[PDB]
């Protein structure tokens, strides 16, 4: 994608050289943001082939309130492994704050079902965010929240989201970051009767790892192609009713895929 | 300020107009970011005569972990006094998030000595964030945070800072929560030994009200001043050891402060 490419061309030509938690050097900006109309299609990164049928599942599975890797090992999704113990916990992060968030006072607060009422009944709200954030719970996590807050804005019968991602890896995480919060945006969407309208992607340390510099030039050589179309088969009856064969992408023609290793 | 006047540029040509809570109109635009660069002058708007005394004691307070009026009250500052009850207590607001976020388990934590903490020991951190969106306590807060998370950056022997503000009125608050936050960077700059680097503000519901309209467009006939040099006489022994009196604004030559009412 034009948006995408030019951030990776922007950390290439401005990142400095910072280091990574005790490893790889990386070439690294500080705040940057980039804007989707989903009305144009769905933003999945056309330059280098992309696999969706992972990231439906993850988030399928943070809106269930899931913390352990049980369900996405049901359908050998292992993208989570990694960070989990022996057990498949990887401890009160994304599912559990976004559907359960602990009070001082003994109370869970479901925040996904807060935003679907804002949206509902106060669609004008300048408060209708959703934040992984628990400063308190940080400590017991596996990782702390990467893309750990967002807001949702309703104008002109159309619904946006602005992502505040705090770390970005460029080339391998961001194109399954912008996929993953995109398909929210339409599920949301379709729940209330709204059209969609932008994503807004904002990043703090936004940056590409000194040993991927063969694969991003590779990619920047590449033309980007007409973007995909979503089509949703089914208007499930409440937001957490949704099925991985709920959603298809339509007129999706990559590149090939590249791969990218990391350090250990 | 270039920037500012650009983003009320955008507001006028592009927002669509958006109701504000039973009351005023707005004209809105949804995610925006803009950077200044804290070595080229202090980002005090020049285009309009912006009081700084009552914003060095509202940080100050702050700082404190102080929720009650009572010490703006001592130096006669009253920008919150609309929304304090008959003890001057606002709730959990700011501060009190700031320097002691209650976890479930009974704890109180100190983002404000965790940053500081991080940015001697860890600068390259990717996590250097304070946080004061607490959903647990959003019910008891007089009003929600609208600049709710921060994130610090080291690269270089500079200290960046990003903002995340949820909700803006570009014409009266917008100047004065700009100051604020360049002023802080500078604080913790200094207790670090590093350099001011950047302060990047994004914002999700950025707005002007509808009669505001005949002061914007005053403010955009104005010409930029060169941005003010802010010297700080003394250097504390820690963050929380600041006074009023630490603080000088060198070299500021604004256009007539302009007013801007508001509904109730
Ligand atoms: O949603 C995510 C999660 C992690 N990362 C990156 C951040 C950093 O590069 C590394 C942290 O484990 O992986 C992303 O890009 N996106
Ligand atoms: O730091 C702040 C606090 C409030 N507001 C605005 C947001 C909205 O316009 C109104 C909410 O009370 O005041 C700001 O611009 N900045």
């Amino acid at each position: 994608m034009k948006q995408y490419l030019e951030l990776m061309q922007k950390v290439l030509d401005e990142g400095t050289q910072k280091n990574d938690r005790t490893g790889t050097g990386t070439l690294s900006i500080f705040g940057h943001q980039m804007r989707f109309n989903l009305q144009d299609g769905f933003p999945l990164v056309t330059t280098k082939r992309c696999h969706l049928r992972s990231i439906i599942h993850e988030l399928l599975w943070f809106l269930q309130g899931d913390t352990n890797i049980a369900y996405l090992h049901e359908n050998n999704v292992t993208i989570w492994d990694e960070w989990a113990d022996e057990n498949g916990d990887l401890g009160p992060v994304y599912g559990k704050q976004w559907r359960a968030w602990p009070t001082p006072d003994g109370r869970h607060i479901d925040q996904i079902t807060t935003v679907l009422n804002q949206l509902k009944n106060d669609p004008d709200s300048r408060r209708i965010i959703v934040s992984a954030w628990n400063v308190g719970e940080l400590d017991k996590m596996a990782l702390a929240p990467c893309h750990a807050f967002f807001q949702f804005y309703v104008a002109d019968g159309k619904l946006s989201c602005q992502l505040y991602q705090r770390s970005c890896d460029v080339f391998l995480g961001l194109p399954f970051n912008i996929a993953s919060y995109a398909l929210l945006v339409h599920m949301m969407a379709q729940q209330c009767d709204l059209e969609v309208g932008d994503f807004v992607w904002t990043g703090g340390d936004t940056h590409l790892y000194s040993n991927h510099m063969d694969q991003t030039h590779l990619q920047l050589s590449r033309e980007p192609r007409p973007l995909p179309k979503l089509i949703i088969k089914r208007k499930p009856e409440s937001i957490f009713d949704y099925r991985f064969e709920d959603f298809e992408i339509e007129g999706y023609d990559p590149h090939p895929g590249i791969k990218a290793p990391v350090a250990i």
